[PDB]
Order: structure tokens, then C-alpha cells, then sequence
């Protein structure tokens, strides 16, 4: 395999971390291949679930807990810390909140969160590599509590970073927020990508096309599929009660992605940097509720 950039995996990985049996587990947690039968049963369907008052409360709780865990991860970002150490802290933080770390064994993913550094677009596997001054790193968190999944991610600066890194991360965050500001009943899901690409392209960046936002509630990933690029064929119209994520992945160079031999790590084919931000949203009557928002601080960690 020919690596696209300077990053390399740092093995070996620690044995998979166990989750106490008292914590409720999603169906794929015990499947030998980590398959989710509930999700597969809906593969190919574009119908979007309309959440009940009970479902909404469940989503509000898990998303609040997920934010708490991402904040724990944020507090550990500093030169020298390895992504595996971040993952260990995340794992314990989920357990402390009586939640199962959704990524764990999802289709056999080996860790409890995704850590994506520099050229890694998404799904980076926490390993033995110490973060380096100048790196940008995204930590993607998803928790499962009482049958509901809550998902979010933020990109962080490791120590001091260059101007290119600041522009990329800032622009990516703006892309997500401009998309969120457009969410409300009546809007076509395919419209979000037009908004996102417009801002990214205006700043000389590209939009990853192989990964999209997704419905989320009792299932980790389900309808609707939400592309982040312009002129996509996303199916569906927003309606009060819909819950889904927007998680734009923006790149310094081209949008092309490829996967590492580990089967998960997605990287830019040109080896340039990528950044991402994600929130889980609930469509209301007026607009939308950002379920994974910070409640005690006005801005994301990179500008705090
Ligand atoms: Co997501
Ligand atoms: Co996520
Ligand atoms: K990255």
C-alpha cells in the first residue's frame, strides 16, 4: 500500500476494551461481524421516522451526554498525547454515563471513537501515535443510551497551527453552521449540500463526496442520507420531528478519498488536510434544535 501523506498507523492496537454488562448494548455489539440487523432491515428505504415525544426526550438526553464526552476528549488535546489515550478516556466517560460507545464493534470497528488527524478525512482508528504540535485532529463521538444514539464531532488544533489549518477548520465550521441555519420544515435535504459547497468553494476548498450526514435515533445510521456537495440527489423533505446529522468533511486539495488497508481510515488521495464538524439536529416547527450543542459556552473548542 502506498500512503498518500506523512501519516502512518502506529501499531499494535490495544486489545478491544470491554463494556460492563450492565450497560445496554445496540444489536451489532454482539454480532460476530458487527452487523446491525435493525439497520440492514431498512437498507434501501428512504422513509424518515417521525419521532414521538418519548423519542425526542431520549435523543435530547443521549445527545447531551455525547457532548459531555466530546468535551472530555477536547480537554486532552495537547502535543504528546496519543489518540489511543484519548479513546481510553472517551471509553471510560461513556461508561460513567451509563452509555455504550456506539462506534465499538460497529461493523467490527475496533475502538470507541474515531480520531482523524491531518489527511485523514474520517474514521481514523485511535492508535499509538502521539499528537504533534501543528496537527489538526477531529474526534468523532457517538453514544447509545436507552435505545438512542447521539452523534457529534469537532476538529481541534494541537498546539500552534499554521494559517492554512486555521482557515480550513474555520471554513468547515462555517459550512456546518450555514447548513444548520437553513434547517426547518419544508426544506429539501438535497439543499444542504448546495449551501455547504458554495462556502467551501468560495474559500478554495473541496467537499468530500463518499461520506454523508445521516438519520439517527434508534439506529446509528439510517434515512435520510445527507450529501454535503452541490446538486446531489438526496431524497426527502424536512418535517418537524425528523432527526439527522450534518457532518461536512472539507479538504485543502481535491475531494478524492481512498481507504487504508485497515478497511476504515479514509484519507485524501492527494495527502492534503481535511477537517470536519458534526451536530445531530432535531427539526422543530420554527427551525431546528441542535441536540449536541454546547450548553455552557458560545463557541466550538478551536475558537475557545
Ligand atoms: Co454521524
Ligand atoms: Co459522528
Ligand atoms: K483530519
Amino acid at each position: 500500500y502506498r500512503y498518500t501523506g506523512k501519516l502512518r498507523p502506529h501499531y499494535p492496537l490495544m486489545p478491544t476494551r470491554p463494556v460492563p454488562s450492565y450497560i445496554q448494548r445496540p444489536d451489532y455489539a454482539d454480532h460476530p461481524l458487527g452487523m446491525s440487523e435493525s439497520e440492514q432491515a431498512l437498507k434501501g428505504t428512504s422513509q424518515i421516522k417521525l419521532l414521538s415525544s418519548e423519542d425526542i426526550e431520549g435523543m435530547r438526553l443521549v445527545c447531551r451526554l455525547a457532548r459531555e464526552v466530546l468535551d472530555v476528549a477536547a480537554g486532552m488535546i495537547k502535543p504528546g498525547v496519543t489518540t489511543e489515550e484519548i479513546d481510553h478516556a472517551v471509553h471510560l466517560a461513556c461508561i460513567a454515563r451509563n452509555c455504550y460507545p456506539s462506534p465499538l464493534n460497529y461493523y467490527n470497528f475496533p475502538k470507541s471513537c474515531c480520531t482523524s488527524v491531518n489527511e485523514v478525512i474520517c474514521h481514523g482508528i485511535p492508535d499509538r501515535r502521539p499528537l504533534q504540535e501543528g496537527d489538526i485532529v477531529n474526534v468523532d463521538i457517538t453514544l447509545y443510551r436507552n435505545g438512542y444514539h447521539g452523534d457529534l464531532n469537532e476538529t481541534f488544533f494541537v498546539g500552534e497551527v499554521d494559517d492554512g489549518a486555521r482557515k480550513l477548520v474555520q471554513t468547515t465550521y462555517e459550512c456546518l453552521m450555514q447548513a444548520i441555519d437553513a434547517v426547518k420544515p419544508g426544506v429539501r435535504y438535497r439543499e444542504l449540500g448546495n449551501i455547504i459547497q458554495k462556502h467551501a468553494q468560495a474559500n478554495g476548498f473541496s467537499v468530500v463526496r463518499s461520506y454523508c450526514g445521516h438519520g439517527i435515533h434508534k439506529l446509528f445510521h439510517t434515512a435520510p442520507n445527507v450529501p454535503h456537495y452541490a446538486k446531489n440527489k438526496a431524497v426527502g423533505v424536512m418535517k418537524s420531528g425528523h432527526v439527522f446529522t450534518i457532518e461536512p468533511m472539507i479538504c485543502e486539495g481535491g475531494w478524492q478519498d481512498e481507504t487504508w488497508p485497515d478497511g476504515w481510515t479514509a484519507v485524501t488521495r492527494d495527502g492534503k488536510r481535511s477537517a470536519q464538524f458534526e451536530h445531530t439536529l432535531l427539526v422543530t416547527d420554527t427551525g431546528c434544535e441542535i441536540l449536541t450543542r454546547r450548553l455552557d459556552s458560545a463557541r466550538p473548542h478551536f475558537m475557545s
